[PDB]
């Protein structure tokens, strides 16, 4: 379905990497910068994972990374990163979040780089689905739309 | 739905390490030790293919490794394994092979652990899925039937 700036976000079901269910309301109270890419395993998103967490905020928010990577995958990944305190959370089994956010590849069941900032009433105030040919996603503008809420 | 022995192998198709399309006829004219596993990021999953690796001669025959798992991962795993021989195959975008062999946990979207040994006709001449509360699958037994052809 199409997000559309100045709605709220829809609601979502995906698995934590202990296989517990996450749902938005997880998250409750609390700005969201959500990272969304096709896989943590390929180079150019593992640093679009690593740059969203280390300049985002986490006393003011919290930053999800969301992608159809399994989770045994994305807590491989944390472990050999090093990190402890990266939120990535796996949309494998059902693309629930991928559909209800319009991010999904579907020739490959892998969800596009895109970038969602809900404020703590889960207003969407920022969206980037990030088109072909571009490098990155436009980190100062989502990081600077989590930084004002 | 359903293999059993004596059947023959249904055909699949499965991603390799670099998204190339995979389908059984890519391995024609050889017998075949197809081990199946939820998640090759799993140490259990590991040691497994990693067993059957080591103890079936290749040049007998193939060692197929499929998953779930993301081909990134299954790339990611054979680099840092240092195993450059090793077959993996990813079922994640159609469940084509989990589907057709009647392996997949659906209320998982994984694939059951199991073991099938198919001999150069494609006879199946073994086939084990590991119960609930199994510590492993029968290695012994896969590797005498593969080994038997």
């Amino acid at each position: 379905q199409q997000i559309n700036e100045g709605d709220f976000a829809p609601d979502f079901t995906v698995l934590d990497n202990d296989l517990n269910q996450v749902t938005l309301a997880d998250y409750a109270g609390k700005k969201k910068l959500i990272s969304v890419v096709p896989s943590i395993d390929t180079g150019v998103c593992d640093q679009q994972t690593r740059k969203f967490n280390s300049d985002a905020s986490k006393e003011e928010g919290i930053v999800l990374t969301i992608s159809a990577d399994l989770p045994f995958a994305q807590k491989r990944w944390c472990a050999s990163a090093g990190l402890d305190n990266v939120i990535t959370l796996s949309d494998h089994r059902d693309l629930s979040f991928g559909e209800n956010y319009g991010v999904v590849m579907e020739e490959l069941r892998l969800l596009a780089r895109a970038v969602f900032v809900l404020d703590a009433d889960n207003k969407v105030v920022y969206k980037e689905i990030v088109s072909e040919g571009t490098d990155f996603p436009d980190f100062d503008a989502a990081l600077a739309a989590y930084k004002n809420i």
